[PDB]
């Protein structure tokens, strides 16, 4: 025989805050692809289940001489709605949107265990230090200590935009590249969360949103919200020239008799 | 023909946190009189607050003539780095922990209702007061997967713009509204050596105080030295400069692989 059944040994996260590290959980499944490097037949979201210290699959895959060529992306996604160019392909789509731990996608390529290429040879394949998507962005809004007592601190249509002129609503992702987020068009409207809430005095509220990064035009994140039906509108410089997926981006407004008090935080890796 | 100038109010807005109306004697204020409409210049007079009113223990009196007054708060004798306070209005900002009674607000006054203060108004009031610091508040965590066989001692919190250098002092002259100017920056940066062991799962948090001077590169750099090992941290998310009246924060968590960095940037804007 000429060919063996591939096992796929490990899946792992290394970027972000918080990292995954090694994936030891059920919870969600990994999507599994092949390309068609060294004439391999592809593979497509071949869905991988975590049992008995590896990730195992209903389907067989087997590798020969051929040196294979494996990507990985984590939640898997039936290939369909925003995952339905997995269903042919390693196309994605991501979405500006509240944040959703299974939208929190990672992907990256396979590499055997112990180094070297995957083939019959070697017919282990590791999704190691895999790298996230999104850009993820917390927003809190506080009611300040001198905001007028009398108004209710009604919050609507929190608006982003890069440069106080677009945003990107939805871009691309090749799971099969390294590229991260591409393509897409950016719209003039930017993206629109209205929550309809009112703050209480001395109270906050805070909402995490999920967003394909993007570069942010002149360094400027523009924020608007519209409080108690009067528009207002925060520069926000200080988060770096573009959203990325590897960091976690904070933003806090505090709404006062006179203004708004703007808190602006970037989370960060810096490993030796 | 002449009357006692009386200061009214002196208050500050600038800050995330305001004083609002000064209305406590913890601290003096110190006023100031130009040349201005050939007045005798008037330096450093001490007011201390009592009712509502801030009394002189000097003598300021005005006549027809139109008067231009400056104020700073709190209140130093013209020595150290307010010795150009003594014949002048520069004081000098110095990198240091954070210290309330150094914590530096100034301002021009203005007569009560608007107008000039002469002998047909005389009284001032300093309000809107400017900070002439950044504030920084340094957190240092021992992170959950930090090597559980090291002490994470803490040595030489060196702070440096572009990895280059830091103004250690500056110049600030509260009769002009330029803010920080001149001083030169030093190559070895502003450093801070707590020499701190952070045990398990603990923190430890420093409060300073820092002339406002450019972050060349939009780089603020950290260097630590922890373990006997020099580290060094790149902050690309601070803004281009360091900004009077801003309020910045910086958390460094150690980890089994390096540092976790946390940045904040706290300012206000006031429609």
């Amino acid at each position: 025989s000429g060919e063996k059944t591939l096992a796929v040994v490990s899946a792992s996260s290394d970027d972000r805050p918080s990292t995954r590290g090694i994936i030891n959980d059920n919870t969600y499944a990994l999507g599994v692809f092949r390309t068609t490097a060294n004439t391999y037949a592809p593979l497509y979201n071949v869905k991988h289940i975590y049992s008995g210290g590896e990730w195992g699959a209903d389907d067989v895959i087997k590798v020969d001489y051929r040196n294979a060529s494996f990507f990985a992306y984590y939640p898997y996604h039936t290939a369909t709605g925003n995952y339905a160019g997995l269903a042919g392909g390693t196309t994605l789509t991501l979405q500006a949107q509240l944040f959703n731990a299974g939208e929190d996608i990672c992907y990256g390529a396979g590499e055997a265990s112990g180094g070297g290429p995957v083939s019959v040879y070697n017919p282990f394949v590791e999704f190691l230090n895999m790298k996230h998507a999104y850009a993820r962005l917390r927003l809190t809004l506080t009611r300040g200590e001198k905001f007028d007592k009398t108004k209710k601190c009604n919050i609507q249509n929190i608006t982003f935009k890069s440069n106080n002129a677009n945003f990107y609503l939805t871009r691309s992702l090749d799971i099969a590249s390294t590229a991260g987020a591409t393509g897409g068009s950016a719209v003039a409207a930017g993206y629109v969360h209205n929550p309809n809430v009112n703050i209480a005095t001395g109270k906050s509220v805070t909402y995490e949103y999920m967003f394909p990064p993007q570069p942010l035009d002149g360094s400027k994140l523009t924020i608007l919200v519209t409080v108690d039906g009067v528009t207002r509108s925060c520069d926000i410089s200080t988060l770096g020239s573009s959203l990325d997926s590897g960091k976690y981006y904070g933003v806090s407004l505090t709404f006062t008799d006179v203004g708004i008090i703007l808190s602006s935080a970037v989370v960060t890796v810096n490993n030796f």
